[PDB]
């Protein structure tokens, strides 16, 4: 029993993306060749996670369910739940309390795109840590926007601040977290912040003080993207297009990852790629086996 | 009589774009900072057309209606009608027969993106043509994919073929057409081709055989874009992003066009810019007035 | 142009019914007062379908042709084609590609018996849906045997599995399907399943993901029969006998349905019932007019 | 001499069963778990008869041959001969004259189903009778339909009439008869009746007038079934289904009878049970040995 359950928090309205998000849900927007939701979903599968709860707005939840179903086609077990109002990342564990039960869990933001040659290994370690938590961070130019993590002369994380007026560093904690079961009771005791939200940073600070928090780095060989603005969104799509078209590889293709993790076998892949063989998406899969 | 009516055919399922078009209508996909449907709408607007019929599938028509409404916000009159199945472009005149009536009509595909400094002047002539039809052709590398038009030494159109295995030229007829009322009766008497579709090319050939076909060239300063594949889709988005960011202008922005053409006043622009004031899209509108 | 064409897949060997099927084709076995084939045939006529292709084994195909002919006696247009080997339900659209052409179609299993006071209405809706598909489902005690459809807390179908080891529900998709023209291209891209067959469920899952699939229920007032075993077969016959003998009505009598749907007139019915007036079969018809 | 020869008359067209008998021979229709022909075959088998002639129409004879073959699989010797037209039951002796030769013969209708615990003992006496004939009578409600036999106070048969408008009793003579060699010459000298048929009743009356007619009662524990109509057909099937399912026994199963009577051994039973091992029919055979 380890981090066998995951949650994808895909709520919000994406107002900064208007008018593109007036007709399409942000997490359904394409990132080159696939819907945005495929990326965070692929991140959890890479960690060996099959039981995944997707939390979204009452309007967008059914659209994700139509696209993905129960995930059985990829050897997954997808569930869904609505978030009435975006009260904060931490509320994910409140809404997913029954789903999580007594197991470990992982949380990823539905609009964060992760990629890196060593990503699988990086998360393998996070999954094998049954007590405590693991967060990920990387350098940015606008730390005041995200949760910040400060290290010491050695290289240990000693502080965390949610959007500090004067950041202690430029290392922001990304939207990917791995917790043990104690995270549920933590979120239930949290109180609203200055902005009236249950902060994920308040939970991570506790694991830190207990000395049970790992802070893995997503630097040097990792992709650092943002889907928040029209400009950042297209940059993200260009990144994916560039690596897929120039290096001949697929990034966050759930059918491929499901095969690699042995969620589905070769026969199943061919069955899935059959109907999709009209474009290179299905052809790549047919070549894979 | 000036052409004051237009039809935007935004149906289909865009299989070549799977899986992005699985839970999202192709014509709703973003093209950098706005949904695809905005582009062809703008084209008709630049032609002075304000009475527009939008045809889509029974599943997608309601989504466009939810996005564009009646178009009154832009001083437009938008109507909707469903196309049961993709039986051909020409079927838009049979579906929109009641819409058209006795007036001339324009047809533009919902996934075609037109941009050019002289685009308005180019269509101004087509809109003012008394009797006959006007199409546009431009050079491409894969003519076999589109409707092909061949010219004679004099420079007159003498041959029209749909996806010829042996193209008699490299000039493709794009998805923008201006017809007089006689098109309706033409479409009604059309018989499906091998693929069982009411071919627009058959219509154009009829106008040509009658010697009433005008073919305006859309070369030089005109954008030649395609939204058929993931690769060409991102190229289109990059085109728009590049022009807007480096030349400080908006391509096919309904609010700006409606203003520049006086369809709406300055007070209204501010109202529309409000919900979009979080990004450069809305701010551009505020700065405009 | 709607679902005007139908296919009856009546192949197989019915080995589980041996030795009864050693001398008689399964679809010719009597279900009380009429041959089994009359039921699925009557289901398509009730949907207003007149152009019907019957697919069967090279041995049994000519026997159906002898019994039914070209169906002109009932205002139908029956065609026949042989299926060399039972490669799967989906192969029906491959074998019937020329027959289907560019029209919509419906597929029914030759050994499924449907009945219900509201059946006509239920299918009327399915026939009027030109884009997408409609499948039917009902509760069972052995879901692992059929295609399973899972719904959500609301009441929408969100998943489909062909004989799941651990069914998500007890709602099996019966042998009755209505598709648009896109079903042909779908079946041609399908790949064999674990059992080496082209699954109808693989096609239905695609319509589901596209949000173009309707899942009508054949519950409460509908008959739920099975012709697979000696025990189920006689139960099915007893059901028909019971309703016909105790409620004085005919179930799936093609001459009656042909009259009700106006395929044939009163004079034609009398002409047909004349020679059959030796038993109550022809007498009922003579009384009907 | 014991009667070691039998004739099964399985011709006709069964018009009363239309339309089930249109493309299917009446004697091939299933009676729950086996074709009708199996029942009368079993009756002769229980009487020790192994040399059997099966007479049917020119169109159906080949279908029975395809089903039963030569009967060697059951240690039987089966032969086939066609009956051009339905000129009467007595014509079976004229057609089978060469088959019969100088031996006694038994005649059973192909659509008559006999079952009774004491049935074997009942026929054992008839088979061992030296000279004369033996018929069977039982009570019915519509004697006018069958051959009627009246008894005197002493209990002796004194009157035989075919379908009497005014039956002198309610005892019908069933379709099972045991005759000595003199029947052949009797049949040959028979003159057709009003309906132009060689009446079996005329034959039986001849044996009666000579004082050589034995009439065994087939009442009490004997099944009285009729396959003439859809209603009585399903009642027969229900009878068999009920006895087999509730009393765990098979009615008229050739494989079991051939075994119980040692016509075939246990090794052979297994061979025959193989192709039937998918249902309770074959499994019953395997469990038997
Ligand atoms: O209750 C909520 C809150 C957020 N979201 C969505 O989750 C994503 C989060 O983006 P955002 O609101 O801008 O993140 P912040 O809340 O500002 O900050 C959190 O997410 C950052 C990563 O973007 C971390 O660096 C911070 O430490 C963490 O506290 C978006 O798509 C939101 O719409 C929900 O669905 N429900
Ligand atoms: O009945 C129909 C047919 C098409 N479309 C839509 O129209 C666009 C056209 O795409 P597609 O059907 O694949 O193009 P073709 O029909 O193969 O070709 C037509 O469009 C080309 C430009 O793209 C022209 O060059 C050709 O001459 C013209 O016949 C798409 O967004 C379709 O979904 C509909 O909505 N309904
Ligand atoms: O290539 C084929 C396959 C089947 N059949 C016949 O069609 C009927 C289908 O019965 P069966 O083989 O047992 O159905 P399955 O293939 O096990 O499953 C299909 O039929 C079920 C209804 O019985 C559905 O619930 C499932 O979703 C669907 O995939 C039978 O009379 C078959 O002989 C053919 O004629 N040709
Ligand atoms: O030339 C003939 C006559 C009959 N049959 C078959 O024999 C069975 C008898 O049916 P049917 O002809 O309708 O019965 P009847 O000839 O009217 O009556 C006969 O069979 C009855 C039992 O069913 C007896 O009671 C009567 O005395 C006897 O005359 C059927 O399966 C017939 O197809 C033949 O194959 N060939």
């Amino acid at each position: 029993m380890k981090t066998r359950k995951g949650i994808i928090l895909a709520g919000g309205s994406g107002t900064r993306l208007y008018p593109v998000t007036m007709a399409v849900s942000q997490q359904l927007l394409p990132i080159y060749d696939k819907p945005m939701i495929y990326y965070p979903l692929s991140t959890l599968m890479l960690a060996g996670i099959r039981d995944i709860l997707i939390i979204s707005t009452p309007q967008d939840t059914p659209r994700f369910q139509q696209l993905l179903g129960d995930g059985s086609q990829w050897g997954l077990n997808l569930q869904y739940k609505v978030q009435p109002s975006p009260d904060g990342l931490a509320q994910a564990f409140i809404i997913g309390e029954e789903f999580i039960g007594h197991d470990d869990c992982a949380l990823v933001l539905g609009d964060n795109i992760f990629y890196g040659h060593d990503l699988p290994k990086l998360m393998e370690a996070a999954v094998n840590k049954e007590s405590g938590a693991t967060v990920f961070a990387y350098h940015v130019n606008d730390p005041e926007r995200y949760g910040v993590v400060e290290f010491d002369q050695a290289g240990t994380a000693v502080s965390l601040e949610e959007k500090p007026l004067q950041p202690k560093s430029n290392y922001a904690v990304t939207g990917l977290y791995f917790y043990d079961n104690s995270v549920v009771e933590m979120a239930k005791n949290l109180k609203p912040s200055a902005r009236g939200e249950l902060e994920i940073t308040d939970i991570n600070r506790i694991y830190m003080e207990q000395g049970r928090l790992s802070v893995a780095m997503m630097g040097r060989g990792y992709a650092h993207l943002d889907t928040g603005t029209h400009q950042s969104l297209i940059e993200a799509s260009n990144f994916i297009a560039t690596i897929e078209e120039r290096q001949g590889l697929k990034v966050s293709c759930p059918e491929e990852i499901a095969f690699r993790k042995n969620f589905i076998n070769a026969q199943q892949v061919i069955e899935l790629a059959g109907p999709l063989s009209k474009n290179d998406y299905g052809k790549y899969l047919l070549k894979m086996v």
